[PDB]
């Protein structure tokens, strides 16, 4: 806290190491993904799916992430899809968690209670963070070398057309807020250093952390957001929204699964992509 | 405390006012509710209820809220506590929405929105307004006359066995606030003016309200807790934990309109429950 204000200085460098960090462990960042979706993209457009046909081209053109289950699992879309988001978030927890090891204090936690954060955090980060590839028309697929439109998507059969809908919903919301990368850098910081987890065996040094960042993001958002009012508070009680889409997706693969007789793919690949979902 | 600023001073202000009609609407306050529980052992000790003789030898010596003049009972413990905290429930309603009308701005907003704010926020208020009344071995009962434990309210027949246990797991939880009457009074208004409720048809003038009671929240806090480091922070994370036991108790009330056919559920409860999420 040397001068500026005071208490502008042990706040505005852990602000700036989780902004640098973010940058580091997430290269698609949000300032990237909204110059796509508003159309200042460089004339490099991404390659749209509103339809089966669009989606058969796009896996043949651009080659997805999710055009390897043809191989292990039945050739339904719905359920390739579905699967293929799996595969993202599973992905991601190996990018959530190289960012948690770069928070001040983090690694010096319980080992059993690092584990903990992460496994609880991880979801509630990738809604978060998804929001950053949507809009109210669709989302951005794989990099955002694709666009995967709101309306395919809800075309899609039975319990799967209804999936991305609640993540549309509180992305539309959460957008509103009209956060930046280094708001949310901070953001999902606190979210992983929650000390409500179930499980937690020393809650005294997280909570400090977590206490640390939220002093950091109160600031931050008083500078980057000075006509915002109650910003801060706002965003506080979003935590409620991404809690209730991570309850309603579990509630989602008890429908499936218990309902799904097209299996779950390769042993290794089930194993591979379990719990993390 | 305000010491200068026009706009802390309305703030101030607007504090005053909710404690004063929160004192007016609610009679069993937190502070009368902790002297009861704690130290001031003369007129103001509760009879205890902790097993079924207990509670056979309470009824005929305090005349409790659940033993009313004719036949209004169920004849069966566990149903007739259940029916007890359910007529509890709706005279919480009337208070609550005496409460609400006291909210500046909430009379004003259109009336459809107003219905739907008291049908969501109801539930929440009365589970935050409980914590009060109890602590980790029971609850405060008949209007601070008798004490329940918890262990004799665990002990309930079968669907009636875990109904307290979200309550009482938050209230520990949220008791560890140490929040006082004047604190409760802004946080219960910023639950009522939730702009995120569903089917609300003026979203802007209820966020424009809740942005006011928020501010007046956070000065509220920093005043009263100046040692509390971020405790308006963590007092808006509670409002998951709210959420939840409302979701528990609606679940439970499903398997009760199912296995207890002959148990009536009051019309405006009903009402509340209806298109509840
Ligand atoms: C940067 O931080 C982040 C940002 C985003 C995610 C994320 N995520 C996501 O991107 N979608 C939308 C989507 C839709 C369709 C297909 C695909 C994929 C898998 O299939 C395809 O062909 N391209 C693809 O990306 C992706 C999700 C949908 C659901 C859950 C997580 C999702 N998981 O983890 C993240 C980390
Ligand atoms: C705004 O402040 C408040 C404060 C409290 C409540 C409240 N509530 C509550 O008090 N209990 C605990 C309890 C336990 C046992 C018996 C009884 C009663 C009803 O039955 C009996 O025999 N004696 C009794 O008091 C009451 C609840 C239990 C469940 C739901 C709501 C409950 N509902 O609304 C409130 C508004």
């Amino acid at each position: 806290g040397s001068q500026l204000n005071p208490e502008s200085a042990d706040l505005r460098a852990l602000a700036k190491h989780l902004y640098d960090s973010y940058i580091k462990s997430f290269p698609l960042t949000k300032a990237k993904a909204r110059a796509i979706l508003t159309g200042k993209t460089t004339d490099k457009s991404p390659f749209v799916i509103y339809d089966m046909n669009s989606l058969m081209m796009g896996e043949d053109k651009i080659k997805f992430k999710h055009i390897t289950p043809l191989q292990e699992q039945s050739k339904e879309v719905a359920i390739r899809i579905f699967q293929g988001c799996q595969f993202r978030s599973v992905e991601a927890v190996q990018e959530i968690t190289e960012y948690a090891k770069s928070i001040p204090g983090f690694v010096n936690l319980d080992l059993n209670d690092q584990v903990t954060l992460l496994k609880y955090g991880v979801h509630e980060i990738i809604y978060t963070m998804l929001a950053s590839l949507m809009n109210k028309d669709g989302v951005l697929i794989s990099e955002g070398q694709g666009f995967m439109t709101r309306e395919f998507l809800k075309s899609l059969r039975k319990p799967f057309g209804d999936f991305m809908e609640p993540k549309f919903e509180f992305a539309v919301k959460f957008n509103a807020l009209e956060l930046d990368d280094s708001d949310l850098a901070i953001f999902i910081a606190v979210i992983i250093l929650s000390g409500d987890r179930p499980g937690l065996l020393n809650v005294k040094p997280i909570e400090d952390i977590q206490d640390n960042l939220l002093q950091a993001l109160e600031l931050q958002l008083k500078l980057n957001h000075p006509e915002s009012s109650q910003l801060f508070a706002k965003l506080l009680q979003k935590m409620t929204d991404l809690r209730q889409i991570v309850t309603e997706h579990v509630q989602l693969l008890q429908v499936i699964k218990k309902t799904e007789t097209d299996m779950s793919l390769h042993p290794l690949l089930q194993e591979i992509y379990k719990d993390l979902y």
